[PDB]
């Protein structure tokens, strides 16, 4: 019954600050026929076509339908500089193409604030106590958070999706959980943060009884 | 054709005295040319006759919204019973039917801590107090900060997130002038949940060496 439906989609975060990691834009197209699955796929930087994308493997999905892709790998620089990108889908099964366009959100980055917040101390009656990173102040919103002891991940952590605050940037609490006795032993804990606005575009914060 | 949504109570409604809880049965997409919806009820499958229709409200794109509210007992809800609507309209082939009830799951205490602002956070106009709230079940919950009676103008509480052990845990940041912390105010951090003894705990922060 209904046609293709088009989805593009941003870098990941990481992807678009780690060094070893290459960022890239992805348009989607869903609900592809048997019938007509060739789509045409047309990308714009900032308006100029460009011709460097490259088309995923088909997928036919547990339902029949289609899965069609094309990603479009970005400069980290350009991504960062906001750049606009722009993926145009034709297919016969549409009665016009349709055109997405993305970009990092806009506004002036703003630099995380990182404060690590022991537990309090009505919860040393427990098996296991919280250790707390705040990281607030933030703009945009995109920002990876890891908890980490003797340089390894540690294995029971959370943190909250970024929250918009009152003065419009952002902020977000990473909870770790230990047993009360790494904390009582003076183990040191380590709150990684990443993020555009960080020089070099990494922090971390200390701490430890 | 119309569509179905229905809705539980209010968090609040829930757990005070002094409120109502209900179950909202909303119906979308209701055509000029047959408005009539017929709604039963049904609470742990037993036809109830008490709901009551909402006015019908015409919204800016010119379908109709047609709402069913059924009054439900604070015991009974907090006790899980299940409340059914059942829906006919001209417009539907076959009625449309949902059930909703407070979600299952053993019921758990959260945990209350505030832990005060970083020495970090000192050079700043404005700090963070921290209020964590831990180890409930089911999310239903509500929180505010305030101090001297009144409540604070600026706090922010993250929803409700799945921990590890299936319980859930959130943060409410508290923000306020440094000058107001370092002159000794005491704050407190209120939080209701069905859980708690009387429905409701609340814990202090200040400075005070
Ligand atoms: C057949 O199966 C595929 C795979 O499950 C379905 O694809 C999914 O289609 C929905 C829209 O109908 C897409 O939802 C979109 O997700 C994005 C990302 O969260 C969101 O931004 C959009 O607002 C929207 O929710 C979903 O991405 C897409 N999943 C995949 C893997 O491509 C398809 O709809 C099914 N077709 C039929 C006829 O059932
Ligand atoms: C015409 O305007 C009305 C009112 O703005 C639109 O009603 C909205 O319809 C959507 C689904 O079509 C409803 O979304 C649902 O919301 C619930 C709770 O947020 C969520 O659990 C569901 O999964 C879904 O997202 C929405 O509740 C409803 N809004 C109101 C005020 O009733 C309607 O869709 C428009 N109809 C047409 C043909 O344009």
């Amino acid at each position: 019954l209904g046609g293709p439906s088009v989805f593009l989609f941003p870098p990941k975060p990481k992807d678009t600050l780690m060094i070893s990691r290459t960022p890239e834009v992805t348009c989607v197209v869903v609900d592809v026929s048997h019938e007509d699955p060739e789509v045409q796929f047309k990308w714009y930087v900032d308006g100029v076509e460009v011709h460097n994308a490259k088309t995923k493997p088909r997928e036919e999905q547990f339902n029949s339908t289609f899965r069609v892709v094309s990603v479009l790998t970005v400069l980290h620089q350009d991504w960062l500089n906001g750049k606009e990108y722009k993926c145009k889908v034709s297919n016969k099964a549409l009665p016009a193409p349709i055109e997405k366009t993305i970009s990092k959100t806009k506004g002036q980055p703003r630099e995380p604030q990182v404060y690590t917040l022991p537990p309090s101390r009505e919860e040393m009656t427990k098996n296991q106590v919280s250790l707390t990173c705040l990281v607030k102040g933030f703009y945009p919103s995109d920002i990876a958070v890891e908890w980490e002891s003797s340089g390894q991940p540690e294995n029971n952590y959370k943190t909250t999706p970024p929250m918009l605050d009152s003065d419009g940037s952002f902020f977000l609490y990473s909870k770790l959980t230990v047993d009360k006795s790494r904390w009582q032993q003076g183990n040191i804990f380590s709150c990684s943060v990443m993020h555009e606005a960080l020089h070099n575009r990494f922090t971390q914060k200390s701490l430890s009884l």
